[PDB]
């Protein structure tokens, strides 16, 4: 997986933030990729390439591929290269706003397809939001970030705490199953019914917090269909044995219209 430096040529940088910046690049002098590279004392490089090594792991057509690693500083990640960017941002975009709802509904399918892969495999992604999967331009999604050790913010790699997709048991215990994965999913399908809408908007982490502690549920947004709002209230039960599989989440989702 370690690659000469050489073999890679980076263009353009795509983002900055605390931990490091990602570039645009070509490899090999043919293939667009994405290079993520680490900011020196951020984390060591064993931290950061845990990354890399989890996406070794665990490979599918909806889940973000591995081209190579650097291990020189600086550290870099290689990845492949996806056109529309972050799908939180993406929606958000002219082309973003325009997709009709049986197009955002095939993109939530193929989320929970890699989930369900996931979910398969015993791993847990533990990040899961709109702004970790990646677009193509064809529109299809691929996760990011899954499997870390650690809970991910979105200023690390470009300017910009998720709390607003954690669960309630991974609130008050610090428990993450699977099943607090299908909690973030359901706030993740507000966010591509919204073209991109925060959760909970106007409240505040702290707010979230005591709303949970209620039974606080958002209520079904705007133009999202009835049943696509009962799936979003199964993946938020209470109780995490009361929340589906992704494996039903993804068949609901592939067969909705
Ligand atoms: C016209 N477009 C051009 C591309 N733009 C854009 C903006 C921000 C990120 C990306 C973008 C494209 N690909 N990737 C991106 N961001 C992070 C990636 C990554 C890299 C390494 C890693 O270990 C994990 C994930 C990745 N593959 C693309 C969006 C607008």
């Amino acid at each position: 997986w370690e690659v000469p430096r050489e073999t890679l040529k980076l263009v353009e940088r795509l983002g900055a933030g605390q931990f490091g910046e990602v570039w645009m690049g070509y490899y090999n002098g043919h293939t667009k990729v994405a290079v993520k590279s680490l900011k020196q004392g951020s984390m060591s490089p064993d931290a950061f390439l845990a990354e890399a090594n989890l996406m070794k792991q665990l490979q599918h057509q909806r889940l973000v591929r591995l081209y190579a690693v650097v291990t020189q500083e600086p550290i870099y990640i290689i990845t492949e290269y996806m056109e529309n960017g972050s799908l939180v941002d993406f929606l958000k975009t002219p082309s973003g706003i325009k997709l009709t709802i049986n197009k955002l509904l095939d993109m939530a399918a193929q989320i929970a397809e890699g989930m369900a892969f996931i979910e398969e495999r015993n791993y847990i992604h533990r990040n899961l939001r709109a702004a970790n999967i990646l677009v193509s331009d064809t529109l299809s999604c691929k996760i990011a970030d899954f499997g870390l050790a650690r809970l991910i913010e979105d200023n690390e790699y470009t300017a910009r705490f998720p709390i607003k997709w954690t669960a309630p048991e991974a609130i008050n215990y610090g428990t993450f199953t699977i099943k607090s994965d299908v909690w973030s999913f359901g706030i993740l399908l507000t966010e591509i019914v919204t073209h991109g809408r925060i959760p909970y908007p106007g409240m505040t982490n702290p707010e979230v917090i005591q709303n949970l502690e209620r039974g606080y549920r958002m209520v079904r947004p705007d133009n999202c269909p009835e049943e696509l709002y009962q799936l979003m209230r199964l993946c938020w039960k209470e109780r995490p044995e009361d929340r589906p599989t992704f494996d039903y989440l993804r068949s609901v989702l592939e067969d909705f219209f």
